[PDB]
C-alpha cells in the first residue's frame, strides 16, 4: 500500500500492550515500512486461501480480540528481523531485505503455524491444545528461520537433514526469545501451548526426553512417520546445542558451556557456509567444528566444547 508511516497500539494474544508500525492510507494497515522491503500482515478470515486481505483498521488501535493474533504476528516478525539484522548482519530471510508476509486466522481451530515457502501462516488453535500461535515468539522465530534455511543451506525436509532443519529453527527460535528477553527459556511453544496446563511445552531443548524425544543418537527414531522423525530426532541436536551453550554432563560426558552468543555465531556460520541440502548429523558436527575453528581457532575451548557436546549425544 502507498501511504504514510505511523505507529499504532494494540494488545497481543497474552494481553500485553505494544506499539506496532502501521501505514496510513484512508485505513491504517498492518504494513511496517521501517524494515527492509516491509513486513505485511494479512487476515485469512478463517479460510485457507492465502494470503487473504492486507489487515486494515479504521483507527490504528488494535484492542479487539480478533486483532490480537495480527498484532503479535506483525510485531514478532519485526523482532525476528531485528535479531537477524543486529546480531548476524542478515537483511531479511534472503539476505536482500525481501518483504515478510504473514496471514493470521487461517482456517478454523487450526493447531499449527508454518512457513509455506513464500510466507508465514498462523492458525488460531482450538483453544485447548493451543491459543493463536503467533502469541509465541519462539514459534514465530522458529518458523521464520525455516525461510533463512531455505535460502542458505536448503536442508531437505526429511530424515536427518530435516531433523537438522528443525533443530536449527528451535535453536534460533530460542535465541530470538532470549534476545527479546521475553521470559526466556529452553522449551518451545510454552506461551501458546495448552492454556489449561502450566509448566509444559511442545519440546524441550535442555531435556528432550521429558516429552519422549531422543537425547542421544542411539535413541533415534528410524521409522517413516513425521518424514522420518524430523520433529522427533531434532531432540538430539537440540540437546547438543543446549550443552554447547549452557554446559553439563550428559551420559557421562562433561561439556563446558560457552554461552548463547557463541552458540548462535557458530551455528549461523555452519548454516550459511558449510551445510548443504543433504547434510546429515555427522556432517553437521564437522560443519560446527569447522565454524568454531574459523571463529575461535582450532585449539580454543569453543572448539573443544563443540566436540564434547556432539560426543555426549553420540554423534561422530
Ligand atoms: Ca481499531
Ligand atoms: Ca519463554
Ligand atoms: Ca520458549
Ligand atoms: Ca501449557
Ligand atoms: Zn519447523
Amino acid at each position: 500500500i502507498t501511504g504514510t508511516s505511523t505507529v499504532g497500539v494494540g494488545r497481543g494474544v497474552l494481553g500485553d500492550q505494544k506499539n506496532i508500525n502501521t501505514t496510513y492510507s484512508t485505513y491504517y494497515y498492518l504494513q511496517d515500512n521501517t524494515r527492509g522491503d516491509g513486513i505485511f500482515t494479512y487476515d485469512a478470515k478463517y479460510r485457507t486461501t492465502l494470503p487473504g486481505s492486507l489487515w486494515a483498521d479504521a483507527d490504528n488501535q488494535f484492542f479487539a480480540s480478533y486483532d490480537a493474533p495480527a498484532v503479535d504476528a506483525h510485531y514478532y516478525a519485526g523482532v525476528t528481523y531485528d535479531y537477524y539484522k543486529n546480531v548476524h548482519n542478515r537483511l531479511s530471510y534472503d539476505g536482500n531485505n525481501a518483504a515478510i508476509r504473514s496471514s493470521v486466522h487461517y482456517s478454523q481451530g487450526y493447531n499449527n503455524a508454518f512457513w509455506n515457502g513464500s510466507e508465514m501462516v498462523y492458525g488460531d488453535g482450538d483453544g485447548q491444545t493451543f491459543i493463536p500461535l503467533s502469541g509465541g515468539i519462539d514459534v514465530v522465530a522458529h518458523e521464520l528461520t525455516h525461510a533463512v534455511t531455505d535460502y542458505t543451506a536448503g536442508l531437505i525436509y526429511q530424515n536427518e537433514s530435516g531433523a537438522i532443519n528443525e533443530a536449527i529453527s528451535d535453536i534460533f527460535g530460542t535465541l530470538v526469545e532470549f534476545y527479546a528477553n521475553k521470559n526466556p527459556d529452553w522449551e518451545i511453544g510454552e506461551d501458546v501451548y495448552t492454556p489449561g496446563i502450566s509448566g509444559d511445552s511442545l519440546r524441550s531443548m535442555s531435556d528432550p526426553a521429558k516429552y519422549g524425544d531422543p537425547d542421544h543418537y542411539s535413541k533415534r527414531y528410524t521409522g517413516t512417520q513425521d518424514n522420518g522423525g524430523v520433529h522427533i530426532n531434532s531432540g538430539i541436536i537440540n540437546k547438543a546445542a543446549y550443552l554447547i551453550s549452557q554446559g553439563g554432563t550428559h551420559y557421562g560426558v562433561s561439556v563446558v558451556g560457552i554461552g548463547r552468543d557463541k552458540l548462535g555465531k557458530i551455528f549461523y556460520r555452519a548454516l550459511t557456509q558449510y551445510l548443504t541440502p543433504t547434510s546429515n548429523f555427522s556432517q553437521l558436527r564437522a560443519a560446527a567444528v569447522q565454524s568454531a575453528t574459523d571463529l575461535y581457532g582450532s585449539t580454543s575451548q569453543e572448539v573443544a566444547s563443540v566436540k564434547q557436546a556432539f560426543d555426549a549425544v553420540g554423534v561422530k
